């Protein structure tokens, strides 16, 4: 092993993933797995081949990953949900939506079945929804145009109509938070920034692509963008990113994340305080707070982005944004306590099963690889495979749980055009070795095998590194999924 990791150490939880970006998080809970839904933040460049600022060009997918354990992070690759103009190559699902910016999702069981809904920001004018079957797709736009406009009532004195956050009470109504921007263009008054009046909620119909009625104005003071809603003990948690500009009090902080309690959906709310400073103040940092809170299995946490992985790329973080979990804890009075957003982030929840298949882009840490949409036939929704594999890179899963008996075997399934292998260790990248697995020529980068080899002294719980080696000074081979067999 000679690569090293660009933010996310070994050991460590945040941020989610270094192999790529993900900005404007939301978390979905269902049926013990966490999904994370992130806009598409994408390295922009210069023609010269140099890094440049983020512009928000390339934010027309949806990324999504998902764990049942807090540090094993399962990449689901990306949904193409913009379809206008060029994005997503003819493949985009949303034809009228020339962006997808900061999703929300939402599940609901609909004539007995469980049914999905992402929403997404078309830029700043129009929130849409895709629906799907399962929490990874396929996704259909069933509408054909925005949910939501400046013309749906209630939604006029919006500035920005974007950073959407649904919420399915307990009941099963819908509820669409939505909005923010500050009126005054370019210089508001005091006024304006205390009181911007631009965040909305509207009640969803029962079908989730529709609303009821017209959208309530939430006063929220020094709104800026970033809505969401959790409900926490029978109330109802409005929370928002606190804007930039005029002079601000010193309970409602600028770029920090206020929040707001009702005993009902729609209001009346009331500013309670705030509980998650800019990420500068904790990765400094740059730039702007996106974040959502939920409760996944029985515990309270707040997902949020944070300019970690360009940093350590780049000396500057330039607009690039990467997903962090932190723990979130209520007082016994209801207010919420300062979150403290860090690298180490929450401790792997439950050990993970070495005797299934485990896809390959399932993993904790790595150096340095990418995933993509895979060739491999079967495999999960949207299979994707670790790929960008050079001699001396490495993944690793966090507390295989190999049990006392321990495991006969390794296969993994690999596509090569010249061979390599898969070292598998134990607690490290240099640790005990317990396998060595040789991938063949198989016929090139699209022509698949599963590969077995045998595997001695590998009992109890340990992070399980694969190292991989080969001679090439390129790509050695594409790895889809990976099995152990029980002794
Ligand atoms: O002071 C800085 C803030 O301005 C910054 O907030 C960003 C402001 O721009 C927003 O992007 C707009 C979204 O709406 C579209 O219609 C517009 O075209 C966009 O320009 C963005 O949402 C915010 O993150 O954050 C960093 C602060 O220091
Ligand atoms: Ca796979
Ligand atoms: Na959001
Ligand atoms: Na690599």
């Amino acid at each position: 092993a000679t690569s090293t990791t660009i933010a996310k150490h070994i050991g460590n939880s945040n941020p989610l993933i270094d192999h790529h970006l993900g900005a404007d998080p939301v978390a979905l809970t269902y049926n013990g797995r966490v999904y994370i839904y992130m806009s598409s933040d994408d390295y922009e460049y210069n023609s010269n081949g140099t890094i440049k600022d983020n512009s928000f060009a390339n934010l027309n997918r949806v990324f999504v990953i998902s764990s049942a354990d807090m540090v094993n992070w399962t990449d689901h690759g990306a949904i193409p949900v913009a379809g206008a103009n060029g994005a997503n190559g003819g493949r985009g699902i949303a034809k009228w939506a020339g962006a997808s910016w900061a999703p929300s999702i939402a599940v609901k069981k609909i004539n007995g079945k469980d049914k999905f809904f992402l929403y997404f920001a078309n830029s700043g004018g129009g929130i849409g929804v895709l629906t799907a079957d399962s929490p990874i797709g396929p996704w259909t736009d069933p509408i054909g145009k925005p949910l939501v406009t400046p013309s749906t009532p209630g939604m006029s004195g919006v500035v920005w109509l974007f950073d959407p956050a649904v919420f399915v009470d307990d009941d099963g109504t819908g509820y669409l938070y939505a909005g923010g921007g500050v009126p005054g263009v370019s210089n508001p008054t005091q006024g304006q920034w205390a009181n911007p009046k631009t965040a909305r909620v509207i009640k969803l119909g029962p079908d989730m692509t529709s609303v009821v009625g017209s959208a309530s104005t939430i006063d929220a003071p020094f709104m800026f963008e970033d809505s969401g809603l959790h409900k926490y003990n029978g109330t109802y948690y409005y929370s928002y990113c606190i804007n930039f500009g005029g002079t601000h009090p010193a309970d409602k902080p600028p770029g920090e994340i206020g929040y707001m309690t009702s005993s009902s959906p729609m209001g009346p709310f009331t500013y309670r305080g705030h509980f998650l400073k800019n990420p500068g103040a904790f990765f400094g940092g740059g730039g702007n707070n996106h974040h959502a809170v939920f409760n996944f299995k029985n515990e309270w946490y707040v997902v949020y982005h944070a300019q970690t992985v360009s940093s350590a790329l780049f000396g500057a973080g330039k607009g690039y944004r990467s997903p962090h979990i932190n723990k979130l804890v209520h007082n016994a009075d209801g207010s919420i306590q300062e979150v403290a957003a860090n690298y180490a982030g929450v401790t792997q929840i439950s050990n993970l099963n070495p005797y299934n298949r485990v896809e390959a882009e399932t993993f904790a840490w790595n150096g340095r690889i990418l995933t993509e949409k895979s060739t491999a036939p079967g495999g999960p929704v949207n299979n994707q495979h670790v790929t960008s594999i050079q001699n001396g890179d490495w993944i690793a899963v966090g507390n295989a749980d190999f049990g006392a008996g321990g495991a006969r075997s390794f296969k993994a399934n690999v596509a090569s055009t010249l061979g390599g292998k898969i070292e598998v260790r134990l607690d490290s990248a240099d640790g005990k070795l317990v396998g060595t697995l040789n991938v063949p020529s198989t016929g090139g980068a699209q022509t698949w095998r599963e590969i077995e080899t045998a595997v001695s002294g590998a009992t109890g719980v340990h992070k399980v590194f694969f190292v991989f080696t080969g001679t090439g000074t390129g790509n050695l081979f594409n790895f889809d999924y990976w099995q152990f067999t029980q002794r």
